[PDB]
Formats: structure tokens, sequence, C-alpha cells
């Protein structure tokens, strides 16, 4: 099924247009959040997520 | 010579009194700062760096 079947949750705004997938099958090299000295993520409204 | 020398810089405090040495033959997992999105080194005065 693996091999066979494709899954994902993709993101739409408010408009109902969608935006970006988040496959995780398909998704190459993954990474976790930079998490600040209180455990509270690294982030930026325009830059991102860290 | 490696094997036979132990070199390091300690950091003293405004009295003069040693507080810690920084000796990186003997710095067992060594690690480099987080920095923020912006490069700035994430740090709290009492927590230390990141």
């Amino acid at each position: 099924l693996d091999g066979q079947q494709n899954f994902a949750i993709r993101r739409y705004d408010n408009n109902g247009r969608a935006l970006y997938d988040i496959n995780l099958a398909k998704m190459e090299n993954p990474s976790t959040v930079q998490r600040g000295l209180n455990g509270e993520p690294i982030f930026d409204p325009f830059k991102g997520f860290g």
C-alpha cells in the first residue's frame, strides 16, 4: 500500500483556495522546531519557524 | 605532544579568582550556539546560552 497510495493534509486560505500540501511520505529530510530556553519555539511572522 | 601537554584559557572574576576552564583537548561533546532567525544567539542572563 505504501508504493500504491498517497495521502496528505493540505492547508487552504480563508477563501478556500489551497496553499501547500504536508505529505509525510513525500517529505524528504523533515525537521523539528528550534525551541527556545523555555521550550517556546523560535518564530518570526515573516521568516517563519526555526 | 598531544598526549604529553595540556593547555587552556581560564576565566577569572574581577577580583582575580578563577571560575572555570576551557580546555579544548578535554572538551568531551562540545556544542555551538543556537542562533535565532537573524543569527543572534539565543541567551538568557541566568539560564545561559542555547
